[PDB]
RNA sequence: UUG
RNA sequence: UUG
């Protein structure tokens, strides 16, 4: 097809609309800006990569560049590799963005730069420049960028990149940048709020700082902020877990009761970790607009039973009182104020880390009329007791979240998220059941024992989850009798005893069932389990049994009418299917509509015969990775006669069938990674008209000739992935080097691990680049 | 130092005491019997090869052999690899034994022969021919045997290695063999004792077969027979794990009352998974010196209650009544017979599988005067209830097993359900003390009072409950004496620094795989619980995923090993973090620190100074190390162990001296190492293991690998590496050659990868003389 | 690779 | 390899 194959070692990519030319050589382990770079190039990525300088000739023919993304080429050595630390900090020279007219966005963070960047083109809008060694903005440094509208300079002067001085901002230095719109001075140990700050900011981010005082002017021309982020100065550093400097004899940050007077467009307050014990009502006066209110990890424990100033924040969407318990009090209940009634807008309230003894339902009265309420997260307060039935008056919300608790007889939140130093660090690279309905998560408590009438009024719900809690008892199908609408039950990571194949068929519209990892019955010898408890659910479409070590079974078939997909990953079928005993060869046999199944991690080593002609007949999908397979009969995929993805990734197989064809017609999707294929047989692909899907990645394949892949074969397909194998660059090779350098087939890292291992000359070398002349002389 | 090098892909031992030499090529991917072998040779063992033949030519040097072990070299088709099948059966052609006149032991096991092999040297004592198809006994192939005393034939038709027949034995086929002492005819579908035995045998093995009855007189003239085994003969099928066909009828094996009457020597019965609903006693008239009886997997749900045969076994050591409950009734409790009483020597008493809902007191009264009680086993029971102040009455007992019950306020995991628990492959707290192991039940809370009178305990096993409380040091008062808690598989919430405190005799505290509330932000963990437990040796707290921790520093003037393995050092020591750089410094009498799986991809600098100063044994292995700095092991002045296995380091210390003069073990095995410093291990005269195996090697030279310091080494591992096999390696060639130094896999994995001619070649075999002309 |  |  190719006429000039690509060489560069860059994704291209073009969108004719936005009359666009995309370059991306992010991670490419570049010690220069590659040559034959597209003249028509609008955005070049260079991340990750160890360039060592820019200069004039960089990117001389590149007068249409409109985004350079030049991160993290010099990364400062704590937040760098320890096996690849940058030497020299990047060294820009003179004139190197002078001449680029279209420049709208410069990323440079993450260089080890000691100063603001000179000589950028009037076009800049988005300037970048987190992660360097830039700890003192002078008025001068900054004329350049009179057109600026986002300026990025935080993440300079912390506790991971320490400056070891206060950050300086002179006076009045960024009045003058008439069009700036964000601000981020992040992280970056600023002692006050820079001012005068120009009247265009629509967002400022002043977190993590050393801030110990807001003045009561510092924000008062400041008419379009719809974002303040002021967190993290006099910090509550309780359990932190980065180093933490609280301001001086418990002080909160302190702010004047008229400070926000003239932000009468704010949207967001975050005031995270102030060690704040009183919020003034004051403060709200003038903004009737807030819409979202962070005050997790103060101190504000009292006041959430006062809290006048809810009163004013009529249409706030988002509050988060998270984390503001007093240490070493185990308060009894939880009292919140009858202020929150006001809340009339509230979408979701957050108060994790209360901590509290028992939850009744008349300390949740405040919240009875909030019509919009969809959100209720009470997670991580210790609570002892609560009766599940009061959330009968909040059948209206979405999800009732009371996870990581101490109970017994729609996005979410990162596992580190009220802990962590800078939720919204940019990393180098780049730049659940909720949907079921009504959902209880009950997971991380300490349930040991569940019956009906825990569960009574709730029979609205249709996801429940007990995931990690202590259920050991032999459900009989009298547990969850009220939960008639449940479609999803989450009871991974309990201790399941199924002794009776009654188990959870009263959850009659029950659509997933996960049981994975409930493995601790299964563990012992002369445990009664039953299997075929799948029968009973009349409407179940997923089954999750993973990890559940699963090597016997008093049932010798399970059966269902509705099940589409059983994950059964991390068992001992490898037991079930010891050669010589033909009893459990049917285990899956009569799952009649099973289309997915996963035996990956079943120690697999081989499969006995009558395997595949157990499979339900309509299966699609079906993994056996990661199983130490050392031989297959491939002959023996003629009985799965609607098989379309076979995953074998991850396993001990030296040989490719002799035709793919003649052992299935259906095959789309082959999945041969991390094997030990050394060659591939003659006529391997030989009239597979069906197959779409290819990957023979991270084998050790040393030849491949024309015969083993027709080109009415390799033209169907969508990808082949041949990358980190041990190909050989001799003559012998002539055909595969020409047809990898010449062909249409998306084949992915050409540029980093499609690589000669021999002989000699060629070794380590791209086949991609290879010249074979000489063999044509 | 050698002047001939050892080219014999086998190891050869020498005994001189009692003039063996012992030739050992198990597993050396063979299809010949090497040429070479000694002479001498008196043990030769050929097991796990894929040698097709035995012939005259085998053996026709070594006259002296006593032992030939030749199994597995052509396993049955189901017991071996699917990855490499035998194709065709061993061939034993005539003559290939009858010139071994001293030849004692011969194994020809797992090679898919069809007869008992002819022509064997009348020396032979012992014969084995298990996993064969051998599956009809003529007493004309047997007059070969004379002097045999010792003969296998089991696993020759069952499941896993089928015949498609009966068993069949010619009748008096063995009673000219005056000689046989063993007999073992297990797994085998035999339908008949075989008889008339010879009077000799003192051990008899009839299990797993299809054996429906004992005539009167099937064991009438064994007076010697000291173990009879009559197992899985009309088996009880329940939850089997292998394919299992009972008896017609629910029959039992029918033992006529006076079937044992002759067996006067009989020390052990072993009546497994024979459907017996009664135990006649009868059976035991004049067996006085009987010392184990096996009676697991049976229906002696109601004959436990009664039980009139134990009032005839004052000798019996060991009774093993375990899985003989009821299908689908779960007793309210369990009743033993008064007759249990009378079991005046009883040692080991054995009742799992009685399945009952609450033990009392009083149930186990039968019991309470047995003076050599050691072990009362009632696991697998689904024990609700039960107070365990009971066993106050029970000091004198090593070992009481509750393990796998419904509890709430060592045998291999497979061992009452396998097929053959003594199958023969072709290749812990109680020494504390008193052991109370309440191991996988349902214990959610504990308090001080549930340990009423029970002070006397030396190991407690609370392994794999519900505990999720935040123990304060009060839950274990009454527990003075004890020396090890293993608490692993719960949900300890470590909030409390006085955990565990009132163990003030406490040695070894497991409470690994207690991650639950390790992983959820926000929760107060006290790591300094470790300062008021006075005399604890040793600490285990592995898998826990531990990643924060509210104390900075563990604290003990006694402990010696902690394990912390899988967990979050990394997130500790993140770098610009220096809170946690101290977390171990004042362990002050630590030696041995497992800190692998931390996803330590690097050392922070300050890790070593805050190591506490008497560490001997580090491990660092699988955490993805990317660097490290080998001059930081100055700080670590009493280090002999460092393990850096599984790792991704490349480079070697320049000069290994210069980093530590205490290292002696150094194991490097699976890095990405391809070459050695020059100077490498110059002066490291203290080192003493050093293992490479599984890096990139490709050139070793002198100044790297000294000779001063390699003769030193009890062993040096250089296995799967990528030795080059050039002129340029002439030394390195020539030193594996000639060393004493003990270099394992030199037969199997010490390969040349190159170049093109010697591709695929063992290094202990090369000729590299064209690099001296 | 006699489980 | 800004968490
Ligand atoms: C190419 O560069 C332009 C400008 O740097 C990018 O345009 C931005 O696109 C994002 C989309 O998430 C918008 O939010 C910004 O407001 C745009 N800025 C400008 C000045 O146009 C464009 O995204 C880049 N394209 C690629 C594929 O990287
Ligand atoms: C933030 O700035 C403070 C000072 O305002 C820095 O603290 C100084 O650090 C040097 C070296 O650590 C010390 O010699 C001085 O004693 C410190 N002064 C004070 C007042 O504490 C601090 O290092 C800066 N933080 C970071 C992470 O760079
Ligand atoms: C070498 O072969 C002899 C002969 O088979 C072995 O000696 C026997 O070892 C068994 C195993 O415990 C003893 O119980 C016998 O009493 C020994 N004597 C005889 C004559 O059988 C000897 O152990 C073998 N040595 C090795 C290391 O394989
Ligand atoms: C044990 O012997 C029995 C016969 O006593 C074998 O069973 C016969 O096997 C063939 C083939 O499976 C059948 O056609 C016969 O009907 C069987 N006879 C009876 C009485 O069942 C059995 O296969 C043998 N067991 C093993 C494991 O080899
Ligand atoms: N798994 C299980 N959990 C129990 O809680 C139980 N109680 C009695 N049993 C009995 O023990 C036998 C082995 O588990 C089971 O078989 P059953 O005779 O039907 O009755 C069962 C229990 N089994
Ligand atoms: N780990 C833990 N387990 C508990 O059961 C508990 N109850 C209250 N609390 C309090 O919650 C805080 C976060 O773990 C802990 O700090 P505290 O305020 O000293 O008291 C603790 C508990 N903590
Ligand atoms: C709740 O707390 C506030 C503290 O401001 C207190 O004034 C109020 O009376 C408390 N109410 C209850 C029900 O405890
Ligand atoms: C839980 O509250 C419900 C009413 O919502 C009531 O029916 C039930 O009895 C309560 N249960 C307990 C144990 O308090
Ligand atoms: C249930 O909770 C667990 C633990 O919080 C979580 O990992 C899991 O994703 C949740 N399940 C569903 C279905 O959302
Ligand atoms: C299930 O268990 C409950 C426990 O109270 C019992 O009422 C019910 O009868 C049991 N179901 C069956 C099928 O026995
Ligand atoms: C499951 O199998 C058992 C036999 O082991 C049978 O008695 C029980 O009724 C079966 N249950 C279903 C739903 O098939
Ligand atoms: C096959 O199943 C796996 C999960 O087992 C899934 O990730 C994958 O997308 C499926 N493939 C197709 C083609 O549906
Ligand atoms: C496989 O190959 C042979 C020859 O084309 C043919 O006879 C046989 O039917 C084929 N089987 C399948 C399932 O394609
Ligand atoms: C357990 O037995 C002891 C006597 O050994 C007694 O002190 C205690 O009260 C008993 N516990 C219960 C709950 O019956
Ligand atoms: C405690 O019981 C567990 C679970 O059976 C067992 O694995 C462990 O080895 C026992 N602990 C000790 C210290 O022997
Ligand atoms: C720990 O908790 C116990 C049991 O609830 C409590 O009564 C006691 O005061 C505490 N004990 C210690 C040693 O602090
Ligand atoms: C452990 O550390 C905490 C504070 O971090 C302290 O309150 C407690 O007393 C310490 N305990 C011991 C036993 O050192």
């Amino acid at each position: 097809a190719r006429w000039f194959p690509k060489t560069l070692p860059c994704d291209v990519t073009l969108d004719v609309s936005k009359n666009h030319v995309i370059v991306d050589c992010t991670d490419k382990h570049l010690t220069e800006i590659p040559g034959g770079i597209p003249t028509n190039t609008t955005n070049l990525t260079l991340t990750i990569n160890h360039i060592p300088d820019i200069s004039p000739a960089s990117f001389h023919r590149l007068v249409h560049l409109v985004e350079i993304d030049f991160r993290c080429n010099c990364v400062p050595i704590r937040l760098g590799s320890k096996s690849n630390m940058c030497p020299r900090r990047l060294q820009i020279k003179p004139r190197s963005f002078s001449g680029l007219t279209y420049l709208k966005s410069l990323y440079l963070d993450g260089n080890q730069l000691l100063e603001i960047p000179q000589g950028l083109p009037p076009s800049l809008q988005l300037l970048s420049l987190e992660a360097n060694n830039i700890f003192s903005i002078r008025k001068e440094q900054l004329t350049e960028l009179a057109n600026i509208e986002i300026l990025y300079l935080g993440q300079n002067c912390y506790y991971r990149n320490p400056c070891y001085v206060s950050y300086s901002i002179e006076k009045d230095a960024f009045l003058n940048l008439t069009k700036l719109k964000v601000l981020s001075l992040k992280d970056n140990n600023v002692t006050t709020v820079p001012t005068v700050l120009p009247s265009t900011l629509t967002e400022l981010y002043l977190y993590n700082n050393m801030i110990a005082e807001i003045q009561e002017d510092d924000f008062n021309n400041l008419n379009q902020l719809q974002i303040l982020d002021l967190s993290g100065n006099c910090p509550r550093c309780y359990n932190a877990p980065f180093p933490c400097t609280p301001c001086k004899n418990n002080s909160p940050l302190q702010i004047p009761v008229n400070a926000f007077d003239a932000l009468t467009e704010l949207k967001v307050l975050r005031l995270h970790s102030n060690s704040l014990q009183h919020v003034p009502p004051r403060w709200f006066k003038n903004i009737n607009n807030l819409q979202e209110l962070d005050l997790s990890q103060n101190f504000l424990a009292k006041e959430i039973g006062d809290a006048k100033f809810l009163h004013f924040l009529p249409n706030l969407i988002q509050l988060d009182l998270s984390f503001n318990f007093e240490l070493q009090v185990y308060r009894a209940s939880m009292n919140l104020s009858q202020a929150f009634s006001s809340l009339k807008s509230l979408k979701i309230l957050r108060i994790r880390g209360y901590v509290f003894k028992e939850l009744k339902s008349f300390q949740l009265s405040p919240l009875h009329n909030l019509q919009n309420l969809e959100v209720l997260d009470l997670g991580t307060n210790f609570i002892k007791i609560a009766n599940l039935s009061m959330f009968k008056q909040f059948k209206r919300l979405k999800v009732i979240d009371l996870s990581v608790n101490k109970i017994s007889p729609p996005q979410v939140l990162e596992q580190l998220y009220y802990f962590r130093y800078d939720k919204y660090a940019r990393s180098c690279r780049f730049k659940s059941c909720y949907k079921y309905g009504q959902t209880l998560d009950l997971s991380k408590n300490s349930i040991f024992f569940i019956k009906s009438s825990d569960f009574q009024h709730l029979s609205f719900l249709k996801c429940l989850n007990l995931s990690g809690n202590l259920i050991s008892q032999t459900l009989n199908g009298s547990e969850f009798q009220p939960l008639a609408e449940l479609r999803y039950l989450d009871f991974s990571n309990n201790r399941l005893d199924l002794l009776h194949s009654t188990a959870f068929e009263e959850l009659r519209k029950l659509e997933v069932l996960d049981i994975s990892s409930n493995s601790h019955y299964f563990q012992s010898e002369g445990i009664t389990h039953m299997l075929n408890f799948t029968k009973n659910l009349k409407v179940l479409q997923k089954l999750m049994m993973n990890d559940n070590d699963i090597s016997s079974s008093t049932s010798r078939t399970m059966e269902s009418e509705s099940l589409r997909t059983l994950e059964f990953r991390g068992n001992h079928l490898d037991v079930l299917w010891r050669d010589g005993d033909n009893r459990y060869l049917q285990l899956f046999k009569n799952l009649l509509k099973l289309e997915e199944l996963d035996i990956s991690k079943n120690s697999l080593s081989f499969l006995p015969s009558g395997v595949f002609d157990g499979m339900p007949p309509n299966l699609k999908n079906l993994s056996l990775a990661k199983n130490g397979l050392k031989s297959f009969i491939w002959e023996k995929l003629r009985y799965l006669k609607n098989l379309e993805t076979l995953d074998l990734s991850h396993n001990q197989l030296t040989t490719v069938p002799e035709r793919l064809s003649n052992c299935s017609r259906s095959l789309k999707n082959l999945i041969l990674k991390n094997n030990q294929i050394r060659s591939l047989t003659k006529y391997f692909l030989q009239d597979a008209f069906q197959l779409r899907y290819l990957d023979l990645s991270s084998n050790k394949i040393q030849m491949i000739q024309k015969t083993s892949f027709p080109e009415n074969v390799l033209n169907n397909l969508k990808m082949l992935l041949l990358h980190h194998n041990r190909f050989l660059c001799t003559c012998d090779a002539v055909w595969f080097v020409w047809w990898v350098q010449h062909t249409e087939v998306t084949i992915p890292y050409l540029a980093t691990d499609v690589t000669c291992v021999g002989p000699g000359a060629h070794k380590g070398q791209s086949v991609i680049s290879l010249d074979l002349y000489t063999c044509e002389l």
